[PDB]
């Protein structure tokens, strides 16, 4: 785990980055929230913001450092503060956002910038690719209704890794986190549909926890399949 000032970066694979940032919440500690970035040749893509706009810069600058290359685009896994912390600061950036049509409607509802681009998808939970243009590996899937009712998941294509982002837990997790706006129903079903998406997909990474394996979405279910 490599430290860049407030943020810890970690290299899971040679083109395949995670971002972790820390929120101090007084009277709790510091939260984190992880993220995935990816080189697709001489273009960035990334998944998910930080907790702010500033940590999210953050992570641009470390791209900057590192990788030295422009990010394409930025798509976020719902609309909530631990995921979609930073979209001002991709606009600033001149980064096209990503986010499902759901998040972008909520986005308002939950105090938060809206993508500048809307996701649809179809019956069976895939993207609709005409939504989803130029995102090379990107192959982002709706489990449907889990840790809310606008979370999506992405596999990373060309690899076995795949980002549950909040909706999966690790395979030693003790609770499913915020069920506020969850479902308790679905929930059971939407965490397998992900496993059942990404098959091949060995390492699972979480915004929660750091990347399990296919045992994580087992649990995840397990543990939905008693809500
Ligand atoms: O995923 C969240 C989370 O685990 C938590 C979280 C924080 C503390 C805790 O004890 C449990 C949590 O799930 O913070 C969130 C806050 C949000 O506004 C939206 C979220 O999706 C989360
Ligand atoms: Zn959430």
């Amino acid at each position: 785990d490599q430290r860049f000032g407030d943020l810890v970066f970690r290299q899971l694979a040679p083109n395949v980055w995670q971002h972790t940032s820390y929120l101090d919440m007084p009277g709790f500690g510091a939260v984190a929230s992880n993220g995935l970035i990816v080189r697709d040749g001489g273009r960035v893509l990334v998944v998910d913001t930080a907790w702010t706009d500033d940590q999210t810069a953050q992570i641009l600058n470390w791209i900057k450092q590192e990788i030295n290359l422009p990010v394409a685009l930025a798509v976020v896994t719902h609309a909530h503060q631990d995921k979609m912390g930073g979209m001002d600061a991709l606009h600033a950036a001149g980064i096209a956002t990503y986010a499902n049509a759901l998040s972008n409607q909520l986005a308002p509802q939950e105090g938060m910038v809206a993508a500048q681009h809307s996701l649809t998808f179809a019956a069976n939970g895939w993207v609709e690719p005409a939504t989803a243009p130029n995102f090379g590996p990107l192959k982002v899937f709706y489990p449907g209704p889990g840790h809310t009712s606008d979370n999506i998941t992405v596999g990373i294509d060309g690899t076995d890794i795949a980002f549950g982002g909040c909706l999966i837990k690790d395979s030693k997790a003790k609770s499913l986190g915020n069920l506020g706006d969850a479902d308790t129903e679905h929930y059971a079903a939407s965490a397998r549909a992900f496993g059942a998406a990404f098959p091949k997909a060995s390492m699972i990474v979480m915004s929660h926890s750091a990347p399990d394996s296919r045992a994580a979405i087992t649990h995840t279910a397990r543990m939905a399949d008693k809500l």
